[PDB]
């Protein structure tokens, strides 16, 4: 008597980016042993549950808005953060941060634009928050940008943060920032993270995630622009919509090819939110450009694939 | 022994807009005899075919990608463009141009960035398009930008342009600018447009095409804001997927609020995708936020609604 599960048809290449505003470009494997990975955008669970700081939209995530006040002697911005809303922020909602906020350690680089009410007057200018800094304590209400202007940006009006890529500067070596999977301290450095998503690990010998793979635009340096989610956007919104429920603790997909009517590899899609596939070693996948997902039957956490 | 017809059950506040990426604020609804109403993003039918521009992703919206070349004693630079997927171009494909791109004639404002391929050094600026000018010519494989420099972009490089907001400058008076009915020219001004996505009105009396809006950011002067699309980015998507027959020329739809149980409105789907009304003025609809639309029957062209 559950409502059968599916997910979307999309292509991979046809899907977006959980983690950050950018498109699917590939699926790679690797291992994760050495760390934890617990990213807080891009996870949900089977049946349509919004874990973390996720939210629906793909053009929310890594945004902020909220009204600005000027630091003096800098074209540093404090930003007293709204919701998503426009709304006064809640900061004892049951979240770790405020939705679509972040959830990696790096410099990520865009406008920050604003609009006066009373005439419609407006404008932009090149931001940066580090989501690293000491300043970053998004979850009691308040981050910093460093911008390029030091007088430009009224107070109390209502100022966005949209994002577009990521930097790589000051004191850091090639490719050594971003780190996503390095979470932020929501809070500040001394305070620790509350309500997180949990830290996701394949449980089977021989098994790794399987990633959704984007690389993030770098505005400046040598940044690592790899950026890895767990789930597609697309596939967020479907869940959240079907609310189909999990029949058991993991749901078998099979990779299928059009231009041949085979299948390519399987993979299971666990209940929280997370895919594992049968492989050692780091790959980029080579796949179809029509190739898509497909659910084919429920299984368990001792289900041995088909080597990938 | 057609498959169902269905919209989305995401609310409006959880979808994106089709014509810039960006997400959906409210619905409106006003007059619009007087002039033509011909958008080329979101546009697909109910069985999902896409048409105009339109593609996929809601972050590929109003975007551009290829390398660069800098025009000498300016700040300018032309983009030879590239495929989505950053391949080479085809002027011939049978599209007004390349998928995604802008379908108004405004200035939009974003960032401009590049990776160099052999050390992976990154650069990124701020870059402004405007759709109107005479070397707008993404049909012909072309545009140009208006940069912060004059010297940091390199040749043959892969290059992204990434949308943020809009513009009003130069001679222009408040809010007469971006102008989200006129469509640019594709191939520039001499040439027509070819391959559009057909101008939509309502052809019943007493009916208004429905308008699902946005406000899109402002990065100097006094733009015009409003953005509106005929359909979410997210029902493109759906009805792409679904790709369910239309039994009729019109999917009657009834929108629903969950905190009473009761039909607020009822609306007209065209098969040819887009919503009308019965309405006679602009208005502002206002709506619970957790409100959403239902495929209720298909009628057809001669169906009277029930005013709004
Ligand atoms: C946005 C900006 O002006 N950033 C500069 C940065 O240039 C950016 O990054 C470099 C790697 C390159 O892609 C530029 O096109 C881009 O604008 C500066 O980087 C130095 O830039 C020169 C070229 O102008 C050389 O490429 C040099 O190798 C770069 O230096 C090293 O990399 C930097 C990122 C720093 O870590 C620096 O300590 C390194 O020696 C830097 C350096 O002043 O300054 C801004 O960030
Ligand atoms: C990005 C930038 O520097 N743009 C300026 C522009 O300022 C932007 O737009 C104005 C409306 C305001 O929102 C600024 O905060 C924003 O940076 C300049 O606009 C003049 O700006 C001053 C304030 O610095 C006054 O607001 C003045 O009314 C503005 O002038 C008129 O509006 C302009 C957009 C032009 O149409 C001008 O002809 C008008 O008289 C302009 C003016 O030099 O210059 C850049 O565009």
């Amino acid at each position: 008597g559950s409502k059968p599960f599916t997910v979307p048809i999309l292509t991979v290449e046809e899907m977006t980016n959980s983690r950050f505003p950018i498109p699917l470009e590939k699926l790679f494997t690797g291992p994760s042993g050495a760390f934890v990975v617990q990213p807080q955008n891009g996870r949900c669970t089977t049946d349509g549950v919004l874990l973390g700081t996720t939210q629906l939209s793909p053009v929310n995530i890594c945004t902020f808005r909220g009204d600005v006040t000027h630091i003096a002697g800098s074209r540093n911005y404090t930003m007293n953060l709204a919701s998503l809303n426009w709304n006064n922020y809640d900061p004892t909602e049951e979240i770790p941060a405020p939705l679509g906020t972040p959830d990696f350690v790096g410099k990520i680089q865009g406008l920050l634009t604003q609009t006066t009410k009373g005439d419609g007057s407006t404008r932009g200018h090149k931001a940066t928050v580090y989501t690293g800094s000491a300043p970053f304590t998004p979850k009691l209400g308040s981050v910093q940008f460093s911008t390029d202007t030091e007088n430009d940006f009224e107070t109390h009006q209502n100022t966005k943060f949209t994002p577009v890529g990521v930097i790589q500067d000051g004191s850091t070596t090639h490719r050594n920032e971003p780190q996503q999977w390095v979470l932020p301290s929501y809070s500040g450095r001394n305070v620790h993270n509350v309500h997180l998503a949990p830290a996701v690990a394949p449980t089977f010998p021989g098994e790794q995630l399987l990633f959704f793979r984007s690389t993030m635009p770098g505005c400046s340096g040598y940044p690592n622009m790899d950026l890895d989610c767990l789930l597609p956007q697309e596939w967020v919104q479907h869940f959240y919509q079907e609310a189909a429920p999990a029949q058991s603790d993991v749901a078998l997909l099979r990779f299928v090819n059009p231009d041949t009517g085979r299948v390519l590899f399987e993979c299971k899609l666990h209940k929280s939110g997370y895919v594992t596939v049968a492989h050692t070693g780091q790959h980029d996948l080579v796949i179809p450009p029509n190739g898509y997902f497909r659910f084919d039957s429920w299984v368990n956490q001792f289900y041995t694939l088909a080597p990938m």
